[PDB]
């Protein structure tokens, strides 16, 4: 289930984080909009450079602990204040959110694995209401 499948991603976090992130630029090329620096580059390249696998990590280590603080895959609010009041995030609206959950849910699908899809879907659902309720557009 959803604890479960935290320690899955845990236990090889720099890889699915990598193909997590690809996935969500990939479905939506218009997301390359909030990063520059990533255009016009072959997911291998994206790979080989220091901002992708280090901000990608940061960006997924922080994302297993907002999972793991949830319950019933409903997220703190003091997490979904974080994230809304985040400088990075300046730009930002729930529809980002949405799409990064949508691309994470598609692989999990995809994948030869027995992730608990279901509850990844609603965890970001219930992430998006409480950015919302949080203040986030
Ligand atoms: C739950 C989902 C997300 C989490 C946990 C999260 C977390 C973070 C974290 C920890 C950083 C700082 C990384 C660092 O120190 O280098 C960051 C930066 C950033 N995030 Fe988010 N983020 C999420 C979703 C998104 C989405 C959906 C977008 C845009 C579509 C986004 C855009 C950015 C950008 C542009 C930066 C700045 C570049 C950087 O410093 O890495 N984030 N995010
Ligand atoms: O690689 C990134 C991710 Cl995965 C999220 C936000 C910003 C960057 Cl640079």
């Amino acid at each position: 289930g959803f604890k479960q499948d935290i320690a899955t991603l845990r236990g090889d976090l720099r890889t699915y984080a990598q193909d997590i992130f690809l996935a969500f630029l990939n479905k939506y090329p218009d997301e390359k909009r909030n990063f520059k620096n990533y255009v016009g580059k072959s997911d291998q390249e994206l790979k080989s450079m220091a901002k992708f696998g280090d901000h990608t990590e940061k960006v997924f280590n922080l994302m297993m602990e907002v999972a793991d603080r949830a319950t019933d895959c409903v997220p703190l609010a003091s997490d979904a204040s974080t994230l809304v009041q985040m400088k990075q995030h300046s730009g930002l609206t729930t529809g980002n959110f949405e799409k990064l959950f949508v691309a994470l849910v598609e692989y999990m699908r995809a994948s030869g694995q027995s992730f608990d899809s279901q509850s990844w879907d609603r965890f970001g659902k219930n992430l998006v209401s409480a950015l919302s309720s949080a203040g986030m557009k």
